[PDB]
């Protein structure tokens, strides 16, 4: 179904993305963890190998553009070819009062979520253009990207484009047989990290702009938007 | 009304940013005009001194975070406080195939639109706090906020995070009594700077959270917000 298919997750040594590695994985894809912790990967990719999966490891911050780049060519080498599917999962938070928010908050937080995954949209779409292979590229993004917080402004802000930036890439890629998904997890007991893989494997297949598995936030959603439409002046 | 209110609007010299300039002044706001091009301050400027407005000038580039804080002391030495009234309206696009895009164009525009506020934000929000008087703060951001695009995807996710970020501030700042909003102008014959000005000040006199003076929209956002609510699994 994914056989021979390459897969390219971000923060991939854990949570979400590792839950991915593997749903991917026994579906029949190479995989490449891409995460920052050397030993993480080491192990993530070990549990993969351990699965019958194929996996290479890549140490990476993505915030690392040069790098990225440097990846994206071992990603070649190694497997012979750009990825196929490109996963932007790595995130990273911190509480607190959006008022005593610092520049080092917002560039770490703004960084991970919003500057990694451009970084990442920037290296592979024009490698998997030129592919001319079919493809896919999916962003773990976050529910709190649909509603700005005042205890997580700044991830909230960036998710918040990470959202758009799809909206903006399945525009511009579909007549490139590339689709285009973001996932809205619910994080403000929560969904399991292979259950929501599940569900980023489906919106894959099914090529859905938006997924969203948390039948519980339709209301609050309903409201959210709603206010901003009945901003909207008269007449 | 706003007699001695104190008002610092960034592209300013121009637009939307003039216009307010204008219409805050003429309510008895005095303005302080940041801009990047000096040539276009210096006319602006004078031109609102040529309206009986009170008003300063001061050449900004609004990513640079040390310059931002050398005006955010400049305005405090001219006016002898902080401003009562933050206006992040400078804006900068450039049109093109999302799939195209280059980390120039990324910086430049993610720089402005996104960047620019945070920028703006951290500067003055613990300064407007610290006065312990009422204050407000708008974002001219944009309708493609709301919808990422293939032409405009850069832009389109910068101001998307400003909207959330400006969702998140509301929020903070409420307790401070100062009113947090954003303005979202449709641009996908067109609003005129100076009507766009007024909805601006009235919005910021209703304290309310969106400013979007566009009726025509209502029936898109509609439909782009049930996409997104149809895409929550059931049950």
């Amino acid at each position: 179904d994914f056989q021979d298919q390459v897969a390219f997750i971000t923060g991939g040594a854990s949570g979400a993305g590792f839950g991915q590695a593997k749903v991917f994985g026994q579906a029949g894809a190479k995989i490449v963890v891409a995460d920052v912790r050397a030993e993480a990967v080491e192990k993530a990719v070990a549990e993969l190998e351990g699965l019958g999966i194929t996996a290479h490891g890549i140490v990476l911050d993505i915030m690392d553009r040069e790098a990225y780049a440097r990846a994206a060519d071992e990603v070649e080498a190694v497997f012979g070819q750009a990825p196929t599917l490109l996963s932007n999962t790595a995130g990273v938070n911190s509480f607190g009062p959006i008022e005593k928010t610092t520049y080092d908050d917002f560039d770490w937080i703004i960084g991970v979520n919003l500057n990694g995954v451009i970084n990442g949209m920037v290296t592979f779409v024009p490698r998997m253009i030129a592919s001319g292979r079919p493809g896919h590229i999916v962003t773990v993004s976050s529910l709190g990207g649909f509603m700005g917080s005042a205890l997580a402004g700044p991830y909230s802000a960036a998710k918040a484009a990470s959202i758009n930036l799809m909206e903006g890439y399945r525009q511009g890629l579909e007549k490139y047989g590339i689709g285009v998904s973001v996932c809205t997890p619910a994080n403000i007991h929560g969904l399991e990290p292979e259950k929501l893989a599940e569900a980023i494997k489906k919106g894959v297949e099914d090529n859905a702009l938006y997924i969203i598995p948390y039948p519980e936030v339709r209301e609050g959603l309903e409201k959210h938007f709603q206010a901003i439409i009945d901003s909207v002046a008269p007449m």
